[PDB]
């Protein structure tokens, strides 16, 4: 049936019982419960993977925090979640196994680098500007190069599961900030520019040109 595993995270963050566990945008599990371990700094988190998607969790799978935007209420628009990968050459995860919750996709070292050229570097920050997919963070801009002349390039580390979603017809759009308000204490996922992954068919590729989209 459903698969119960345990994550060791150095701090709980925005997670809580009810937080969802994603595999390529699709939620497959839920944070069931957690409890402070009197041994280390963090906390053990009980993750319940649903019966359908038990096979995706492998002994070599890694888990990392991700953020999502589904729609005070302004700050509550961003909530924490967990994503993971499905290693192809790994045995299926046994029941009650224990994993470590990595800080982000970069900390897990499981992300895949994608090359991009950008029309402008305005509003884009390395290791901050994320790659969004229907409200879920699936990647992040990891380096931005302003070459002398105006030609701007940059790389982006993406979730290994969404590599299938990146093909020739796939476009990576630069989106204006969803929220333009006077409060600057808000998350950059609302106040800053983001990239949006719109999947398309075709041959797989890892190099894209970004065009602003509505």
């Amino acid at each position: 049936g459903d698969l119960m595993i345990h994550l060791q995270a150095p701090d709980l963050g925005s997670l809580n019982s009810g937080s969802l566990v994603y595999f390529r945008k699709i939620p497959v599990g839920k944070v069931y419960d957690y409890a402070i371990n009197p041994n280390k700094q963090g906390v053990v988190i009980d993750v319940l993977i649903e019966r359908r998607f038990t096979d995706l969790v492998k002994k070599g799978s890694r888990f990392w925090n991700v953020s999502g935007v589904d729609a005070e209420s302004l700050a509550a628009l961003v909530n924490g979640a967990i994503a993971f990968d499905s290693p192809e050459e790994s045995k299926p995860a046994e029941a009650e196994d224990t994993f470590g919750l990595y800080e982000d996709l970069a900390h897990s070292q499981r992300g895949v680098i994608i090359k991009l050229e950008l029309p402008s570097g305005a509003g884009l920050t390395a290791d901050s500007t994320p790659l969004m997919y229907q409200g879920l963070e699936v990647g992040q801009l990891t380096k931005l190069d302003l070459n002398p002349g105006g030609k701007v390039t940059g790389e982006m580390t993406v979730d290994p599961s969404v590599v299938t979603l990146l093909r020739e017809n796939t476009r990576i759009e630069l989106r204006n900030p969803k929220l333009s308000l006077s409060d600057a204490n808000l998350s950059a996922l609302l106040t800053g520019k983001t990239f949006e992954l719109v999947p398309g068919d075709g041959e797989p590729r890892k190099e894209f040109v970004v065009v602003p989209g509505e």
